[PDB]
């Protein structure tokens, strides 16, 4: 036990968001004053490492661009307590009622958060391993924050998300992970359209390595499609830098699109 246990009767479960084979999501309040989302476990279903060991990497992170963890509960019913993001993951709200508002400029901005917070694990010396729309949570104001580190490891699959090096050959690196980024930015642009439309897997994997890469999505300015080349380089080292891709996307509409003109769609 850690400071980061608290009483089971701290908090109260009510409304549930989501299902699994793992166990379930819920809104909560913390100590009568604070709305929180709570993951449970269902009890004999998962180790009790295996369950909370993606948040001890929780833990040793800290960001205003990763969702905060709040507190932790180890025995059955086991619990992890965290920031309650309140439009769910960006997958949903990029498919909902609102995505077909967002423009080119809340995109790029989104997409600017996300890569600080991933240029943040980046310098903290880690890799995320799973970074997808999906995996990104919003909150109000379109705020966008990166979870899921489920698989979160120091550095001693979704193929259509992974980098090849690191489907093929368990090559994971923060450079893996900007190969996700750029596939990310390719769902952003799409407003949530998943990744090689018409592909499967073995078709993917095998185009991805025959050097094939998606096009550029209608409307996105070709700098946009450019950078996501970049970040889909067969060379891990020779793909930028999250502080490269934070700050090429905070300025991207003086520096790179100063002309930029919304369309039907960006
Ligand atoms: C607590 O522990 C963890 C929780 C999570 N997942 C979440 C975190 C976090 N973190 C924060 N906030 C979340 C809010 C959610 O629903 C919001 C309501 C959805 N609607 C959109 C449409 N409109 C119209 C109604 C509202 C949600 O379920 C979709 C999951 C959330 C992960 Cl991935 C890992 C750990 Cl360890």
């Amino acid at each position: 036990k850690d400071a980061w246990e608290i009483p089971r009767e701290s908090l109260r479960l009510e409304v549930k968001l989501g299902q699994g084979c793992f166990g379930e999501v819920w809104m909560g309040t913390w100590n009568g004053t604070t709305r929180v989302a709570i993951k449970t476990l269902k009890p004999g279903t998962m180790s009790p490492e295996a369950f909370l060991q993606e948040a001890q990497v929780m833990k040793k992170l800290r960001h205003e661009k990763l969702v905060q963890l709040y507190a932790v509960v180890s025995e059955e019913p086991i619990y992890i307590v965290t920031e309650y993001m309140s439009k769910g993951s960006l997958l949903d709200f990029l498919k909902g009622e609102t995505g077909k508002y967002l423009r080119l400029p809340q995109l790029v901005d989104m997409a600017a958060q996300i890569a600080s917070g991933m240029a943040y694990v980046e310098r903290m010396n880690y890799v995320h391993r799973d970074l997808r729309a999906a995996n990104i949570l919003v909150g109000e104001n379109l705020v966008c924050k990166v979870t899921d580190f489920g698989l979160a490891r120091l550095i001693e699959f979704p193929i259509k998300w992974t980098a090849p090096e690191a489907a093929l050959y368990g090559r994971f690196t923060i450079k893996s992970d900007v190969w996700s980024f750029g596939i990310l930015l390719t769902e952003l642009t799409t407003k949530g359209r998943v990744p090689y439309p018409g592909m499967v897997n073995r078709e993917v994997l095998d185009q991805v390595e025959r050097g094939y890469r998606m096009p550029c999505p209608p409307e996105c300015p070709e700098s946009l499609h450019d950078l996501m080349c970049q970040c889909w380089r067969k060379e891990p080292e020779e793909r930028p830098t999250f502080e490269y891709l934070q700050a090429f996307l905070e300025d991207y509409f003086t520096s790179t699109e100063p002309q930029y003109q919304p369309g039907e769609n960006l």
